[PDB]
């Protein structure tokens, strides 16, 4: 609905920076509304859902196991690793690393998982192979969050990310058990409270993943819908703003309230 575009465009103006938005029908793939849909924005932590999608694809192909254990050390820890910092002694399983990477904000977990698939080049190849010729991962954590103006490294486009998420969650890309595992991790997200979740009505389902990087970069990807089932995908990205985190959170929350009101 155009009234939500009023909010999206007001956010761009209030934040003094680009805002990318897309609302997609989960079942049909129809783009219901968009703003700068084909412009590039830094993925930040939102790439982690695609990373676990690549890990699950390997699990489905017999190349990886959810219970496989990975041992790491102090040397491997990078900034923002609150889950991985606590398991230096006995390590963590692949399933536990994806949980940490998606549900919490843990950079080392993502780096450990990236290593398992062969690095950023392989995540990018996985995406290219499933039809997403836009989304690309180039670096590891935490450098991938640099958000250099005009840099295409580690970016996606709102439309590319939304249609890729649709394919991962409901397409034949992943088995039914793997599809559900990915969406269960997203549903369990614990660090996106002040964003779309703050506008979600009672009884509604939400599975998401937020991210924040350098230079004001902030975003969220989500599958949400009424009566406990997701029916639409929402992708919101922004980069370049000097505004406070709270201000950026509020704008995303208000876009969410508008899309919910006009559902
Ligand atoms: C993704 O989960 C990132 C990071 C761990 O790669 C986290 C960091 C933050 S907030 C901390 C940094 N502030 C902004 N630069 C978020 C978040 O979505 O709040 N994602």
């Amino acid at each position: 609905h155009p009234e939500t575009l009023v909010k999206v465009k007001d956010a761009e103006d209030q934040l003094g920076a680009r805002v990318g938005y897309i609302e997609l029908d989960l079942n049909s793939g129809k783009i219901l509304e968009s703003f700068r849909p084909e412009e590039r924005f830094p993925m930040m932590s939102t790439f982690k859902v695609l990373l676990c999608g690549a890990v699950l694809s390997r699990i489905d192909a017999g190349q990886e196991q959810l219970g496989r254990r990975i041992h790491y050390s102090q040397n491997d820890l990078v900034e923002y690793s609150p889950v991985t910092e606590k398991h230096l002694t006995d390590g963590m399983t692949v399933r536990e690393l994806c949980s940490a990477a998606i549900t919490m904000s843990d950079n080392t977990a993502a780096n450990l998982l990236l290593t398992t698939i062969g690095g950023p080049k392989e995540l990018t190849a996985f995406l290219h192979n499933m039809g997403d010729h836009v989304t690309r991962l180039d670096r590891w954590e935490p450098e991938l969050n640099e958000a250099i103006p005009n840099d295409e490294r580690d970016t996606t486009m709102p439309v590319a990310m939304a249609t890729t998420l649709r394919k991962l969650l409901t397409g034949e890309l992943l088995t039914l058990a793997s599809r559900q595992q990915l969406i269960d991790w997203m549903e369990a997200d614990k660090v996106a409270g002040p964003l779309l979740r703050s506008a979600l009505p009672a009884g509604w389902f939400i599975a998401d993943k937020s991210g924040a990087g350098e230079r004001g970069s902030r975003g969220i990807i989500a599958a949400l819908g009424p009566d406990g089932k997701p029916s639409r995908i929402v992708v919101i990205y922004t980069t370049g703003s000097q505004a406070t985190m709270d201000e950026r959170n509020r704008q995303i929350a208000e876009i969410g309230a508008s899309l919910i009101k006009h559902w």
